[PDB]
């Protein structure tokens, strides 16, 4: 996250870190057994880390649970990033508490102008590289589909939305991928892609979670 703020420990209780020896992507806890992330974060050997603030220090609220199964969206296309969503099942159920909590799925899509919270352990610099140990947060609005499409000609599908600031300086970034965009208490986006980070006229692009609620629910119901 570039241009954000330190969230505070366990203030984003649905945020997970995906670990394969190291943090590599975010995700969102949606029930005691399942995490939502980006399909481009897929890899074998995932350990889901819940209850994290400093990802390099054991602080006392963590739950580390290996993934039993990952399900990339049936129609994910890694070239275009269309349908950049996956589900990860935990080998054991998380113990839910005030610091480890699921986030609700949306019932309808969000609208441009809606304020959201974006979070992660990704790069905090737009030129250069600095990875934080503690969780970072950014409040940002959803942008109109027309402004999104104009910013990224030929690239924005109906399964994507833009959020952030056209002036630059405030965005998600590499290492935030897979993490949450939460608006009014609902998971509306997944950190997906963008041109660099925090660049003028290049807002963040996010997977449009509302399009996937039926798939998520049916997948969980049979897995
Ligand atoms: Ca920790």
């Amino acid at each position: 996250i570039v241009g954000g703020y330190t969230c505070g420990a366990n203030t984003v209780p649905y945020q997970v870190s995906l670990n394969s020896g190291y943090h590599f992507c975010g995700g969102s806890l949606i029930n005691s057994q399942w995490v939502v992330s980006a399909a481009h974060c897929y890899k074998s050997g995932i350990q889901v880390r819940l209850g994290e603030d400093n990802i390099n220090v054991v602080e006392g609220n963590e739950q580390f649970i290996s993934a039993s199964k990952s399900i990339v969206h049936p129609s994910y296309n890694s070239n275009t990033l269309n349908n950049d969503i996956m589900l990860i099942k935990l080998k054991s159920a998380a113990s839910l508490n005030s610091r480890v909590a699921s986030i609700s799925l949306p019932t309808s899509c969000a609208s441009a102008g809606t304020q959201c919270l974006i979070s992660g352990w990704g790069n905090t610099k737009s030129s250069g590289t600095s990875y934080p140990d503690v969780l970072k947060c950014l409040k940002a609005p959803i942008l109109s589909d027309s402004s999104c499409k104009s910013a990224y000609p030929g690239q924005i599908t109906s399964n994507m939305f833009c959020a952030g600031y056209l002036e630059g300086g405030k965005d998600s970034c590499q290492g935030d991928s897979g993490g949450p965009v939460v608006c009014s208490g609902k998971l509306q986006g997944i950190v997906s892609w963008g041109s660099g980070c925090a660049q003028k006229n290049k807002p963040g692009v996010y997977t449009k979670v509302c399009n996937y609620v039926s798939w998520i629910k049916q997948t969980i119901a049979s897995n």
